[PDB]
């Protein structure tokens, strides 16, 4: 029956497909709509059609394993794209329609019914099929009867019943918030359209409206910008896209429905937008420490990752207007055009998101203009996001403490993340390839970047855990300066190390100091695993000499600086140790399969080159001390270190400092409340971490007690002597 309810479904059907905004001559929307004839194709050639079938597609025979329920039904809801595409060469055609009423037919007598049981994943079957199942009426309705709609949703009501809870059905239910309660709307408001029931349209949007809550413990997004989720895991990259994806879907549909979302928190939206999601884009690719156990996904690496993002704020865009959907549109544009390496469009996946990034792109009115530097601690979820544009690198700080767990490994993915938050860094460079093309597989996770560990061998089964110290955190002065700890304990408390970082505008201080150990195995610090191009390939010196690498680790005592020379500047990495070290590199293939690291990915050989570089720490009591410097020329950064000779402060078990001559920073960790003076020129009071700017006679100061979660007022803190 054709109502208010239908009018809500078509809005939504323009938005899931959007078939109406379809053109044959629009090369990009062609390409989509190829990807789901060959989709449907499939479909139909390999479809069982036998009598009495035992399932639908080989591929998907076990409904035992849940994912095979939502792929099943996934299929059908390609098929009713195509059916409903007046382009498609399956428009209204009288086998698909009745592959589609058959299949639901089938699906509902022997496979999901209010008669079932969860079994498996219950994600399937409480978010996963009911929206496969919901956008495959929706698409179809002029197929369906308004009993037969009802028929086949009335599962969806017996495994979700209650807006506000998942798992409600088991012993064990949960209260549902940020993406997974997104989610709850593209389940129960669609099926309340579908069912013409207003109570469940209305109360599930009742329900989503405490997305827009800020809080200040548990799941949710912070004042900081921070993101949680799963109890205590960062995870803004992977849920959070599900909640901006899911949510800028389903607010035009809301929006028209007669319990609209009160026109205030839209406001809160665009601040998630700039203060939570933002700082994690660099060059178009979305920051793995912020995507939990998504960087296992063969087909979900950072640039592609960024996307389900990016399209999230174009639709908000869309629903805003004046200033506020021109800037929205400008992040959008200029974040796109800022990257070479992946095409945007190979993750638009409905005509209306091509339509809407088309014009945006083409827009001349729309500003696209090099993003400005800045930098964003994110304390509530203990990492750390750094962008300079003048030179144009980004800079990724993963630590983690005994408020969050460290890597996320669960339903047989991310089986390696052991080390990924052990004060692990990125840096985003000229090579936007770097973390995509294979990384995840193929880097050796027992050297993960900046990390201090012992060589023990560890199990994939083992799981993440919570930091046994509170004192980790990030103090942050201005857009381009900041200092972090983090009082560091690895997995099975065999070895220590006070570890720190001094942000400086255009380069990393990596200060470590206590690094004790109690076991029999080998302690070291990698200093760097860089995967590597085959295309620019890297001229290496040690001590400004030409070095040749080999497979075979080769030691450099005596070093005072590593610089890894590209024929692209912004691709050049150095390092300059403050004291000589003793270090040791090597460069060689390392092979690896998806599968490895997710049981449910490819077992295909993926294999990269990669240069990693290594400090061991054979004694009680060592350290370590070096300056990251990224886009500069070979005499350029020779010059660099000659200016920073005597930038390091101090580096012992109770103060690490670095100082900036050419800024007038100072960057400063102390782990007691003894008084320290600094540079006779000031002196700091509490344990803590700060960053100090003198300007003039003045001092700009910015402190931090990452125990307490809390600044402090000056005079308690700092003297000027
Ligand atoms: C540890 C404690 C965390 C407490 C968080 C409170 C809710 C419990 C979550 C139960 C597992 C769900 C999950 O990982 O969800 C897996 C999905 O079912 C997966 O199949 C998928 O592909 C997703 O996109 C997804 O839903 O994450
Ligand atoms: O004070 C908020 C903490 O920083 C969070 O990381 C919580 O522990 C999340 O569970
Ligand atoms: O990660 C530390 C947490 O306290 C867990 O031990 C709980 O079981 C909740 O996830």
């Amino acid at each position: 029956v054709k109502d208010t309810y239908t009018d809500r479904l078509d809005d939504w059907n323009g938005i899931i497909a959007g078939n109406q905004y379809y053109d044959s001559k629009n090369d990009q929307m062609a390409k989509l709509n190829q990807e789901l004839e060959g989709k449907v194709a499939d479909s139909l050639s390999s479809i069982s059609s036998q009598a009495d079938r035992i399932y639908l597609w080989e591929k998907f025979s076990n409904y035992k394993t849940s994912a095979n329920l939502t792929a099943t039904y996934r299929k059908l809801e390609e098929m009713a794209k195509q059916v409903t595409n007046p382009s498609s060469r399956y428009y209204q055609d009288e086998t698909v329609v009745r592959t589609v009423r058959d299949s639901m037919e089938w699906m509902h007598k022997h496979v999901y019914n209010s008669e079932k049981s969860i079994v498996g994943n219950w994600w399937d079957y409480e978010i996963g099929t009911p929206r496969a199942i919901n956008n495959t009426l929706s698409l179809m309705k002029e197929y369906f009867s308004d009993e037969e709609i009802k028929k086949y949703t009335d599962v969806i009501e017996k495994f979700v019943p209650d807006p506000e809870h998942f798992r409600k059905t088991t012993d064990n239910p949960f209260k549902a918030l940020g993406g997974n309660l997104v989610d709850m709307g593209r389940v129960k408001v669609i099926a309340g359209l579908l069912r013409k029931d207003d109570q469940e349209i209305s109360s599930t949007i009742r329900s989503i409206e405490q997305v827009f809550k800020l809080v200040d413990q548990g799941e949710g997004f912070y004042q900081d910008g921070s993101y949680i989720d799963h109890t205590n895991v960062a995870y803004t990259g992977a849920y959070g896209n599900v909640l901006i994806d899911g949510l800028s879907q389903l607010l035009p549909v809301i929006q028209k429905t007669k319990n609209p979302i009160d026109k205030d928190k839209m406001q809160t939206m665009y601040h998630w937008i700039d203060k939570s999601f933002a700082p994690l884009l660099v060059n178009g690719e979305l920051m793995d420490m912020s995507r939990g156990r998504s960087i296992s996904r063969a087909n979900s690496e950072g640039h592609v990752a960024a996307v389900e993002v990016l399209r999230g704020i174009h639709r908000i865009a869309d629903m805003s207007e004046g200033e506020t959907k021109q800037r929205l549109q400008s992040l959008v544009k200029t974040i796109v055009q800022s990257d070479s390496y992946y095409d945007v469009f190979k993750n638009l996946k409905t005509y209306k998101d091509i339509s809407l990034m088309q014009s945006l792109l083409s827009d001349a009115g729309v500003a696209s203009v090099p993003r400005t530097s800045y930098l964003s601690a994110f304390n509530k979820m203990d990492k750390t996001a750094m962008y300079n544009a003048e030179k144009g690198f980004g800079f990724g700080l993963s630590l983690f403490s005994s408020r969050t767990l460290n890597y996320e490994h669960m339903n047989k993915e991310n089986k390696r993340g052991w080390y990924t938050s052990d004060g692990m860094f990125y840096l985003y460079n000229g090579d936007l390839s770097h973390y995509s093309d294979g990384y995840w597989p193929t880097v050796n996770p027992y050297k993960m970047p900046g990390t201090t560990e012992t060589d023990a061998k560890r199990a994939d089964s083992d799981t993440g855990k919570v930091l046994p110290s509170a004192f980790v955190g990030t103090s942050k002065l201005d857009d381009a300066n900041a200092t972090a700890t983090m009082d560091f304990t690895n997995w099975n408390q065999t070895l220590t190390a006070h570890k720190s970082w001094f942000m400086l505008k255009d380069k990393i201080a990596f200060l470590g100091s206590n690094i004790q150990n109690t076991s029999t195995d080998t302690a070291a610090t990698t200093i760097d695993q860089r995967k590597l191009e085959s295309s620019n390939p890297y001229k290496v010196y040690v001590n400004d000499k030409e070095a040749s690498l080999t497979e075979q680790e080769k030691d450099y005592p005596e070093t005072q600086s590593v610089f890894l020379e590209s024929s692209d500047s912004k691709k050049n990495i150095g390092y300059f140790f403050f004291k000589k070290s003793s270090i040791s590199m090597s460069k060689a293939l390392q092979k690896g399969a998806w599968k490895d690291i997710n049981e449910g990915q490819s077992d295909k050989e993926v294999e990269n080159e990669f240069l990693t570089i290594s400090q061991a720490h054979k004694q009680n009591g060592d350290s370590y001390g070096y300056m990251l410097i990224p886009n500069v020329d070979r005499a350029t950064f020779n010059q660099m270190i000659k200016e920073l000779e005597s930038s390091l402060i101090e580096n012992n078990e109770t103060l690490q400092s670095v100082y900036d001559a050419k800024q007038g920073v100072w960057g400063i960790v102390k782990y007691d409340d003894s008084v320290s003076t600094i540079s006779n020129q000031f002196q700091v009071l509490k344990r803590g971490v700060y960053t100090i700017r003198k300007e003039g006679d003045e001092y700009k100061i910015a402190y931090y007690n990452p125990e307490t979660q809390e600044s402090a007022p000056d005079q308690e803190v700092f003297k000027k002597l």
